[PDB]
């Protein structure tokens, strides 16, 4: 609770009187979070004064109804974040799952629950794609919640009620545009490939090798010769990169495209 | 630790060989930050059958050291940037304090330590803007570290040390451009304005409704009727906001330059 991790922060003899003041704003809105905030302001250690002065700061907030209102919403807004940031990287943990689950064979001839699983990730990113323009990404976060029995996602507040149609409709037909294309270029799927199609990850290596220095070099030169940009990298490394994404997006959309018809 | 961390996501049966297998991994890498990221998923029960999903997950990380690697590190990434957050918020806390303590009348006959303050806080958003660009915010978190008792802040790593040397002069430069402009403009410069000079604060705000009334309709037509926009609102308001922000900066610029000869 709060009157416990506010004493925290003070010397013996004031520890006892200051736990017993802060004991009247236990339900006071945000003292839940506030708390969690003092323990979390805690561990930065990495000192000696310091201490006395989060001590006297929190000496004024005993005083002040308006300034601990304030102090406790401010510290509230960071904790609510920190809470989105959490929920985020849970997802960022299944990325790794997946990986990793992958990699072990889990889905060396179920295809089917990865391509799932695949979709799922997709939908996310699309959803990524949702709030980085909306201009407090708690928004993307806000979507998923919602469309998690629409879209299938095992992970009013927010926007518009009729904000949910759009997005929807969108990942619907960016799921059709892309997906396929993004698929060949996944980590997981990647991963199965070398365990299963081993002799055929020999093939579209090799086409690799033979593409960067047979067409790489003479494709980025005729594009910078066109451009008019046939010097300085920010012009070569620039056009370059793109060339090797593009190589790859081939490539492995083929690859992929060959191994899915066997199944 | 980590060993009560996991085991909390388990049933009574599972509890206490669960607790027993993960105390073997207490002393690996980033197992002190991973710990605190259970406790912190451990709040969102805003739910059953969720729980079974984390522990199942959570078996599997006890398997694999090389999974288990990955994501300690992952939700380590996350921890090292919740801290950062932290620190910033107590930047935002004291700008809470400020703004509290100046309309408490700290500050009155003291405008000396107000100002001396003002120079902190102006100094730490030009440290703001020196890392919205280098494009991950920990680099301000680093940059407010280091130049802490070269440019007097009360709150290698990250770059370069030549770095510091462009930042620190490009604040002592922008220092002498903005800041008494920005100070003109500020919050708990504003708390002592209304409690001290009451009187010449009744001066400036019916300056803004002489100049609202009066110059800003006509001043934003012309304004219009010159760029060619005389229509549809995104040109309207746009241009109108700005004016405001001008007007405002003008008469606050000249009125903290009339009570600061006074002192």
């Amino acid at each position: 609770s709060l009157a416990d991790a506010v004493t925290a922060w003070f010397p013996e003899n004031k520890q006892s009187d200051v736990s017993q003041i802060w004991h009247a704003f236990e339900h006071e809105e945000h003292a839940n979070t506030f708390s969690a905030f003092l323990d979390r302001l805690s561990d930065t250690v990495s000192t000696s004064g310091f201490r006395e002065q989060v001590a006297a700061w929190l000496e004024k907030l005993s005083a002040s109804a308006e300034l601990r209102q304030q102090s406790f919403a401010v510290a509230a807004d960071a904790t609510e974040s920190c809470e989105d940031r959490v929920a985020l990287t849970w997802n960022n943990l299944r990325k790794t799952l997946l990986v990793h689950q992958a990699s072990e064979g889990l889905f060396d001839n179920d295809t089917g629950a990865l391509l799932s699983l695949g979709r799922e990730m997709f939908r996310l990113e699309i959803l990524e794609d949702i709030a980085r323009d909306k201009v407090e990404i708690e928004v993307y976060l806000a979507f998923q919640t919602m469309l998690a029995e629409k879209l299938q996602l095992s992970t009013v507040s927010g926007v518009t009620a009729n904000d949910l149609r759009t997005a929807e409709a969108m990942v619907r037909s960016r799921e059709e545009n892309e997906f396929t294309d993004w698929f060949s270029l996944w980590g997981p799927w990647h991963a199965v490939l070398k365990r299963t199609e081993a002799d055929r990850w020999a093939q579209a290596e090799e086409q690799k090798y033979e593409m960067l220095e047979n067409e790489y070099p003479q494709r980025v030169a005729d594009r910078l010769k066109a451009s008019g940009l046939s010097g300085d990298a920010d012009a070569e490394r620039e056009a370059g990169a793109q060339v090797m994404r593009e190589t790859e997006q081939q490539i492995y959309r083929q690859l992929t495209d060959e191994v899915l018809a066997l199944r």
